[PDB]
């Protein structure tokens, strides 16, 4: 029994954790709901033994978890990348707080119906927010020390998905485009990126008027 | 001297903060911005060595933090709060993050124009949230291990709010009442609620349609 990582067949909030998985070379499987599982779910949500049910959940044995960021957690965790002192671990989990709140903007706009008209000022206070994540990655290569962490890949999908928001945006920012281009570079994450079990799209659940339906627009 | 605690003026997402701080019986000092000092927070926010700039914010020396969840781990954490092995930490990540989604619930809606109508849903919904929390909890006294933890603080913040928006929905599960009234009776919580430091109004920021203003509504 190889872990397994239950979630909706879509990037949202697990993408970063199958990227990490990923990249630490670490074997498990997917238990994916597609988007006629509705109901599915629902049958499954009280059978797996989940203290707080909720997707996505992770399974290995007797253990299990739900909450995104305590997932990422366990595993970086395992990978000693939530830090070693008071100081470092908070700042890990501020960095993570963050990253959560840059990735959820985006999301908290993007299943309204209106969602072409928040976009506006979406739009107008992102460069302010961008250009805080600019300054705090500054010359790194990584968020936090010298070799990728969960933080990257939470940070990488943020971006990637805002970047497809509008690109302009992010491209005013030469080291976030060169962020991005970076984590796609990572051997195990461009082997991932090009295989079958890679899950482009939808960025958002299905139901989403921006990064929604089965295939990208056009 | 003493850590800074930055926040607005309200309870909002520094309370768990200022209970933790209470009952553990840490020194602290408040830097509040009331509901006319937006353009301070404003010019303060770029100019007070925060890597992340947001509210709340927590400065002791040459150290700083912001995410409210990333300031109470630091606290929990210097008070061995937030578990010894990677399982144990992973667990309380997990209730970390659904107890922020259980305060979100009410903020997701509480600024919004439309909260009458959303309330409905959201009234319809929240029983069975209460119901997992109330069996997560079942007859323990608190959330994780024996004793009260930053945990526990989130977790009565948020149960309080909820009451507010609608009492007879949390009044439905005994032993969460039986909780609500074991924070408050702990010493140190209740010298603090007696004080004239506490912040009983507003639960949300001042311009809120649920939770706002400046005293309770009628
Ligand atoms: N704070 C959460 C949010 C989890 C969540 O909102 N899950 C949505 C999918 S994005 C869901 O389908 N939950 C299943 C349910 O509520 O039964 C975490 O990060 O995992
Ligand atoms: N993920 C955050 C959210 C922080 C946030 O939304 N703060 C609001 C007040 S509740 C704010 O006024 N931030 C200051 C700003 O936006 O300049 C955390 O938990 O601290
Ligand atoms: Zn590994
Ligand atoms: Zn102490």
């Amino acid at each position: 029994m190889a872990p397994v990582l239950g979630y909706w067949k879509i990037r949202g909030l697990a993408q970063p954790i199958r990227l990490l998985l990923e990249y630490v070379g670490d074997s498990y499987e997917e238990h994916s709901y597609g988007r006629c599982d509705g109901e599915k779910w629902q049958n499954d949500k009280h059978n797996l033994g989940l203290e707080l049910p909720n997707l996505p959940y992770y399974k290995d044995g007797n253990f299990s978890l739900t909450q995104s960021l305590a997932i990422l957690r366990y595993i970086a965790d395992k990978h000693n990348m939530i830090g070693n002192t008071p100081v470092e671990r908070a700042k890990i989990s501020m960095i993570e707080g963050g990253l959560v709140d840059l990735r959820a903007g985006v999301s908290r706009i993007a299943y309204q119906e209106t969602f072409e008209q928040l976009k506006v000022p979406y739009l107008q206070q992102l460069p302010s927010t961008l250009r805080m994540w600019s300054q705090f990655l500054g010359n790194n290569s990584y968020l936090h020390g010298s070799t990728p962490t969960h933080l990257d890949f939470m940070f990488y999908e943020a971006l990637d998905v805002i970047r497809y928001l509008d690109p302009t945006s992010v491209e005013a920012f030469p080291n976030l485009m060169q962020f991005i281009h970076r984590i796609e570079a990572l051997p195990n994450i461009k082997a991932f990126m090009e295989s079958d079990r890679f899950i482009k799209w939808p960025l958002n659940g299905w139901s989403a008027y921006f990064g929604g339906g089965d295939a990208p627009p056009k």
